[PDB]
């Protein structure tokens, strides 16, 4: 049907082999995607290094920012095409693509263009023995060639989350989107081309990880940095792969995030919030809550309430009326999720709702759907309470005491996000600062200010991105000291 | 004898190893090597200390306690001088003016930064019209693993330790096997200042199959900050990858100095002498490559030769001394093998090129002579590989763009010194040098607030000023929906 | 027994003297030499000259080191400063030991630290010729700072201005309140003993109009006038420096509210408002003289506050369990009593106090009044709108959140506000809507010295504290290099 | 042609009208309605009210998008705006196309972007009970900003104040110079067409004393007065707002120096000084009217400048290769020629110019003068010390670096300075010692809108640009939460 090409040194190019892009709604072939080989990857990196010496490297910060705004304009002008591309690849509801995914990708470019325009560096004066003094000033320069490897849960959002600041800081890019979701990135390349981004500045390579484009990219000595969002295990692998070149790295990895509902929470608001934090994108967001802790005094009522709301969720077509949830990304991912559904029963869970796959009795039965699922009854040590499942599921457990629940939230090798529900002023601030995660929300979930630092602790990440943190990571910070 | 310091106690080990004075090859002390069991004990005690009295100090009180650590060092100044000198053979004057005062400055400066540092507040609108607040907070990262080298032992040791403690972390610190004494005195100051048990832990030993490796492998740490060789950095980066530990690396360099035709020539010769031979060339920041404009080349080399030959090589306390020995015999071996390699590569030996004769104990030491080469290609191994001795190669250049390209044609990128009196040239050329630090008309001048680090193989991340306050802290974002 | 000026490194007397009077008993405690215009000029000129001297040559590190020595010198004479503050003001010894003196010391240490750690900015830009340019900023001393301070927190407010002034490398001509000259004089001594170069810090005594205060504000030799005191005086001063376009920084009056919502920790709010209304006998610019309490807890709040207010021990600064000393002066008490009288005329119910206590001893010769609580006045009453500056508050009920926000903001002042509530959204939602420089939630007068401090409307001009002081007390210059 | 006030979303006329006069030929350009006190009041009330309308409800993001639309509206009418600026002032068309109009558009865009990216501060602190506290700051609109602007760079300086005011969520009552009312009026059209809510931006026309300008500064309804103009006028406005303790920001006069050191690129310095003395016919606050040149190159410098100055084309704004239009007005020319005579009387050597060109056409009815260069005056001459605001410079030799620094600083003004040297150390060492707000090395009037801008001494009060504007045009509030 469609073909998704690579984009290398200003041209769309095919490849020797291609792989299948499968619509998870109905199991059908969407497109063939040409897999970049090591030769093509090297050509992309070499093109990126050279482009640093071309027109791009000569642009003022203002001209660079203006061009980046043009990239955003071009996405905006093809908004519905990008919507259709994200949807076809992932089965996400159209409304979500229209309200979250595509706007945020546009916003990624604008915000970092803006940050680039307004950012400055530092001036330090000092005295010296000869009483004449000295000046130290800092400058931001492009780091060089940035390798980008991105996942399939929020394909264009996370892809642009990395590409936007990379370009805003004057770097050049070689980027490999998830093999599960390569469409919107390919459209982005067309927008880059049409906007007049110079050849070699942005390069798109398609492929898998190991023994494919992903691995070839991480191993190339020509990149200056590798920014990556994905599985924790994959982060470790990549970190080993770039260690010999001491490449700069930035990792946003797994999580087993908790939501906590205190007895003084607005209960209806918390039920709705947790529904959202557990089942958005069918539980396929790094930020989703797979552990929920609810005060003993409201536990039964919270659980009954969430069950009803979960069962009201419409699981169906992306453009179906009132749809809330699409399928999982792939049959392969469904197999992982269902084996955890199985594991939970074996570990002693009560299945409050879901626990299987919906039966549609139409073509969607050939897709990769599962049911939104709630468990109770597992110990804090259960595998299903400790390992990231990355599906539409949450286990819910009671607690009695604030310090107790804080300790249970923190008792994890992960540390990405946490959502806390309480109407109490002191409790909100006191509790939040004690959660060992990069991001806490109070009385909401996944509310984003793009200027904030974003990242995780422990196995969930290395480094911070967002705002000035991206401006620092994607730049060479250099100190120049002048003796006066 | 030098003991480990673990959970408030000085403890011995099943193995000890020799601390050899490099001036005369004499034994200074036996050093107990921490085994894996003891490294685990240091790490567990570090973790627990976070939950004790240390973790409950206000920022102001923490900073006060840190200023007390600095006072402790100052009150035992000469004792610290003596330890640094003994281990390494550095000139007494260098220790008194550079090494020890900087260590004190390290603690004081980061104490001050901690007291005055703040974070950010972001306001935003939301659909419902009520809005939201996002604010950031800096928390202790947790347990910081510190592994440090021998060139500037106390300075570099405390360059990591001070911000780590100022940010409320606890520390397991492993100083170089070549220079364990001043770090052991520090553990004494820490103890006498009433730093809670477990907050600062000193473990002695080597790298592979030793305390260093054991530290980097321990899942209980939250970060590893390292200063040493590039290949060691790569190794440690691999070691901590499975736990995805935060890392900060300051690694090797092959730094260049550049003398433009319009430089103040006498100041340039003096500056490059300092940048080449300070601490006997054993500083990561030393210039081992020098580029001089063709029109002043011969005059420069002659002038440098003379100055280089007036340098006094001898006892650390021998009045007028300029250079002590290299850190060790093993290290002199490496340096001498490079001395041979330069000749085999076709170098003219303008001066030095071997080892001085003393006819006393110093011949049992590990001395070499300050050495200057000319006549090698940019691709010669002695021009590209870090020697870490008191040596430089000098090469003529003709064009500005030429010398910039030649400076950057390196797998390293730590620092560069440039000499010129021209305003435009100074700033135009500076911004093009692909390194972490550029000095103009000076060398190794340091403001502790500035970002410090290297690019390419010379490092990962930046430390100093807010970059240390950021690295040694968890930055967390809290979002309140209103 | 004699308080001298400190000019160009010398303690000097003056032509005229005035009486420093203990408000506990009305007894003369010292004679204070009033600086005339000639001595004021001499002080400014000496401060100008010191800029060109060793002080101008100090590195920021060295300067900060010396400022810490000043702090050390206050610490070493801690109890004498306490005695000095107490003697002049009648404030409880406990307050002087825990609030007044330690904050003066912290003032010097904090701004020395800020000076040591502050840096400025680098901006890169592109140029037509493609070579680019660099813009960088530096902080330089502004010059000579004229400091004028009030009597409510004498040493705290005096050092609140002098510390950053000196931290930024300025020289200083400072004029403390006629009512409280003692601690400033001891501070001169500490400067002297610390070896602060002559002319760097100059202390002139006197009054305002037609005296040392007036003369300083009109001297063309100063680069800036920072002032804390009455709003009308701020206006006067602003006109006086106009011809010179001097930099100005004003912290002026207020009529601050406290608001207690139905979901507040009622016991904590009662204690809180008690502190906010009667601390330093209600003689702090930040004090709450208007209080709004939700209808559902009004009666219970007023009853609880009455009991606590009546438990307050009014007496000698070193009297065991003392909570309140006297007002600053007999003249100040006469104003406060004229307001007590006015409240009654305006129809107030006097919940407690409303007059002066009878001690039957020397205190009856001093300047005491009772802690006083009113109810029953409308928002337009003069006792509800004009700053009294005594140990008093009016309490009014309210019903709605938007209502009480409007009544708080319906004022020509806008210094500070305290809000009591346990609700998270309300705390943040209400706080941001109060038109003042400083809001506290579930506390009062908690100070982080890094934060901007100041008022809006008639309560001020500019901000001080942290980065704001480093900016105000500095010349910020941009240097632009074409490459 | 006719220029109306813009109030509460409506263009309105007035009882009084005055003439807009083309300085090129003395012809009438338009009539301008002078707003009276009633209308100024109407503007301020409208502005106050608009704070409570739709404007006050916009998110920072949406407010910023609107401001970008304002900039779009000026871009869409670019040439009309060029025509207006040129007509009012006689400035070269080229300068209006490359400096004046583009900077106005950039002003709005830059502050819109600053608003979008700016954040405030979070301070944590410990407390006695061990639970801690949070201090956070927020930026809120200050309120109604009164803006009063001069005629040297009409739209640039007008929008330099209007853009940050609107970006910080304030509402505006703005009074452009009587000499240059056109572009501001066209700006009102752009705002209207972009759908800026009524009352958010108000335009009042008139003069100073007994007119719109004075009335604006006296109105108790404004929250701040930002002003650019003569030093004396700044002093007057500062007195006028003092009773309200209104926030103030002043960018005032200057008598700026250029310094040419012996190691300067001589040709570049000659060209640079020519630009800095004669651009906009010397009618820019940033122009150099004093020039110091090292003795060794003095004669060579003066000769070169004389020749370059005599090659300058003085004529029509669109004339081929024109360098200078006329002065703003015959009245201003009268003042300038008065200074031309005075210099002769003070004993100056007129190196070039010193009179008015003879055109033999309609330009003879205009307000032209010749670019003029003087030598031989002492540092104390009136012509070397008072701001002339015409196309003129005096040149004097110096021998020593410390000497010339002292001579540059020996002034009651302190706006800007341009320095010419090829030496690295000297550029940085000398620049930091010059007591002005802005120094340029090897260039002049190079602007980065993020930098602090302002002057010292009589040249101003406070800073604007970048974070400094974000601070001046906002209420900075501190909110302290006890946890
Ligand atoms: N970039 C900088 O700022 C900086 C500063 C000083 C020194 N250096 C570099 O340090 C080097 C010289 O010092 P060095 O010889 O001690 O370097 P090194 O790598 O051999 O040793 C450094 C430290 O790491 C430890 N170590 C060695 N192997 C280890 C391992 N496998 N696991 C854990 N720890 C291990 C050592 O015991 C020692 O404490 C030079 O390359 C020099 O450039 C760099
Ligand atoms: N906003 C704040 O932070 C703050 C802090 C403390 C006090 N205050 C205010 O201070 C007032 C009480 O103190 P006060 O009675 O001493 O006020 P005041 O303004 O009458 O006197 C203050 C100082 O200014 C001097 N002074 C008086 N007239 C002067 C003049 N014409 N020119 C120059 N100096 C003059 C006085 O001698 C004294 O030193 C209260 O209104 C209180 O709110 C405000
Ligand atoms: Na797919
Ligand atoms: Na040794
Ligand atoms: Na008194
Ligand atoms: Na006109």
């Amino acid at each position: 049907p469609s073909q998704l090409l690579n984009y290398i040194d200003g041209n769309f190019v095919t490849s020797a082999s291609s792989f299948a892009n499968i619509n998870p709604v109905n199991g059908k072939l969407i497109s063939d995607v040409f897999e970049a080989d090591a030769k093509q990857v090297n050509e992309a990196v070499v093109a990126a290094q050279n482009a640093l010496k071309g027109p791009w490297g000569k642009l003022s910060v203002q001209d660079r920012a203006a061009l980046i705004h043009k990239i955003a304009d071009g996405i905006q002008a093809r908004f519905e095409e990008f919507v259709a591309a994200e949807v076809a690849d992932t089965g996400r509801p159209v409304h979500q693509a229209r309200t979250l995914d595509i706007p945020r990708a546009i916003a990624n470019f604008r915000t970092f263009a803006d940050l680039a325009k307004t950012s400055h560096t530092d001036l330090f004066e000092m005295s010296t023995s000869d009483g004449s003094g000295a000046l130290n000033y800092t400058v931001r320069k492009p780091l060089g060639v940035i390798g980008v490897i991105s996942p399939w849960d929020l394909p264009l959002l996370l892809f642009t989350w990395k590409v936007a600041p990379a370009l805003a800081c004057g770097n050049t890019v070689v980027a490999k989107p998830s093999e599960e979701s390569p469409s919107s990135a390919t459209l982005l390349a067309e927008v880059m081309h049409d906007a007049g981004v110079p050849p070699g500045v942005f390069n798109l390579i398609h492929g898998f990880g190991k023994d494919s484009a992903g691995e070839f990219l991480t191993q190339h000595p020509g990149i200056s940095a590798l920014t990556f969002t994905g599985e924790s295990k994959t982060g470790s692998t990549i970190m080993k792969a770039v260690a010999d070149g001491v490449k700069e790295v930035s990792f946003e990895l797994g999580g087993k995030n908790a939501a906590v509902v205190f007895a003084d929470a607005d209960l209806d608001a918390a039920i709705e919030g947790v529904l959202r934090s557990s089942f958005t994108n069918s539980g396929q967001v790094c930020l989703c809550s797979e552990r929920v802790y609810v005060h003993r005094s409201i536990f039964d009522e919270f659980v009954s309430g969430l069950k009803v709301e979960a069962e009201r969720l419409v699981v169906g077509y992306p453009d179906q009326d009132g749809v809330n949830m699409g399928p999982l990304i792939s049959h392969g991912h469904r197999d992982k999720v269902l084996s955890y559904y199985r594991l939970a029963v074996d570990e002693g869970a009560t299945v409050v709702t879901g626990g299987g796959v919906p039966k549609f009795n139409d073509e969607r039965d050939q897709g990769a759907y599962v049911q939104p699922t709630i468990w109770t009854g597992l110990s804090d040590k259960a595998r299903c309470v400790t390992e990231e499942i990355f599906g539409p599921v949450c286990h819910i457990s009671p607690f009695d005491d604030e310090d107790e629940v804080i300790n249970r939230v923190n008792d994890s090798n992960y540390g990405l996000a946490c959502a806390i529900w309480t109407t109490n002023l002191s409790r909100a601030h006191r509790v939040s600062r004690q959660i060992h995660v990069g991001l806490v929300w109070v009385n909401t979930w996944y509310l984003r200010d793009l200027r904030t630092p974003f990242g995780g602790v422990k196995l969930s990440g290395l480094g911070r991105e967002g705002g000035r943190f991206s401006m620092d990571f994607y730049s060479d910070i250099a100190n120049i000291c002048i003796k006066i």
